[PDB]
């Protein structure tokens, strides 16, 4: 499996699993996040991880794309009856992401 | 307006208005795009902006979100009273964009 393809997996099982430590397999100190406009970097990515477990947010994967290093995912995102989808885009580079947006759909 | 905008913008009119000659001056030779998995590279990106035009295709920017070089849109596209939503996922490095994806949602 490419290096790539274990960074886009880990990633998703960051946010599936809502676990801190898998996000810190796979993000590095100048990672910038944008949900629906939202920026976090770094460190701040680790904490927003963490915010989907103690929510209890289920986040699963719909489908995905690849374009070299860009990946997109679509993802439904649920708040106990709450649903939504979000489109998930990622750079991923040598194993590690730069940059991650969520859009809410 | 910084280089990045300009290019982002550029980009959506390409889309907007199926003009092969505004996508031209955004890309380059080995920017590639998947369209739900089908990969267009180049000047294969210009001719599949030029079906866009000829099929009667209309695309619309509905939101965006950016995080560095990484672009995210939804769009709009209409078929003669077929529509869905596209998230279209883009990076643009230098004014040029490298990687396109575009999923059906």
């Amino acid at each position: 499996m490419p290096e790539e393809e274990k960074a886009a997996r880990l990633l998703i099982e960051a946010l599936e699993k809502g676990d801190p430590e898998l996000m810190r397999k796979v993000i590095s100190p100048d990672t910038k996040m944008s949900v629906n406009g939202r920026l976090f970097t770094g460190d701040e990515v680790v904490e927003a991880v963490k915010e989907i477990q103690k929510r209890g947010i289920v986040i699963k994967l719909v489908s995905y794309e690849k374009a070299g290093n860009l990946w997109l995912f679509l993802v439904t995102v649920k708040n106990n009856g709450q649903e939504e989808k979000q489109a998930v885009a990622i750079v991923v580079r040598n194993g590690r992401i730069k940059e991650v947006i969520a859009m809410s759909i």
